[PDB]
């Protein structure tokens, strides 16, 4: 069974966006049970909350599911996961910072955006925005699940 993680700093606007997206995707492959799928933070600032209202609405257009209670990334997730897949450059500096800190790190750490055919390297930070960057943050999710899905680096 393979696994992901994908990380944002608060768990709450893009991280869970992008599991809900990378689930859809193996559900309609019939493959969801290959697959074991997470979404968490790199800080405490909103544990225990749901995705942004914004981001569900987003997802709502979209048809696509979404049910997430945030969480912090924790030293056993290193160990865990075979990628832990990131929003942004200050997530990375930050998971790498914590990956140094542990004994077993089997994770790919990487930005989510590096798996994007259009090059849109980061998935921006959508909280002091509107709903169209969620919109962005969503349409990104697609094309970077999608290319992973396809072929992990």
């Amino acid at each position: 069974t393979k696994s992901v993680l994908f990380v944002c700093l608060g768990n709450i606007c893009r991280s869970p966006i992008a599991e809900a997206v990378f689930r859809k995707l193996v559900t309609d492959q019939n493959i969801s049970e290959n697959w074991r799928v997470d979404s968490a933070a790199t800080s405490g600032y909103e544990i225990g909350n749901p995705p942004d209202y914004r981001g569900q609405s987003c997802m709502k257009r979209h048809g696509i599911p979404m049910s997430h209670v945030a969480r912090q990334i924790t030293k056993e997730d290193f160990a865990t996961f075979d990628y832990i897949l990131c929003m942004d450059e200050s997530n990375l500096r930050d998971l790498n910072r914590k990956s140094n800190q542990v004994k077993t790190c089997k994770a790919k750490i990487e930005l989510l955006g590096s798996y994007d055919p259009q090059k849109q390297l980061i998935i921006e930070d959508p909280y002091y925005g509107n709903d169209s960057d969620f919109e962005t943050v969503y349409q990104q999710c697609v094309r970077c699940c999608r290319a992973f899905l396809e072929k992990a680096h």
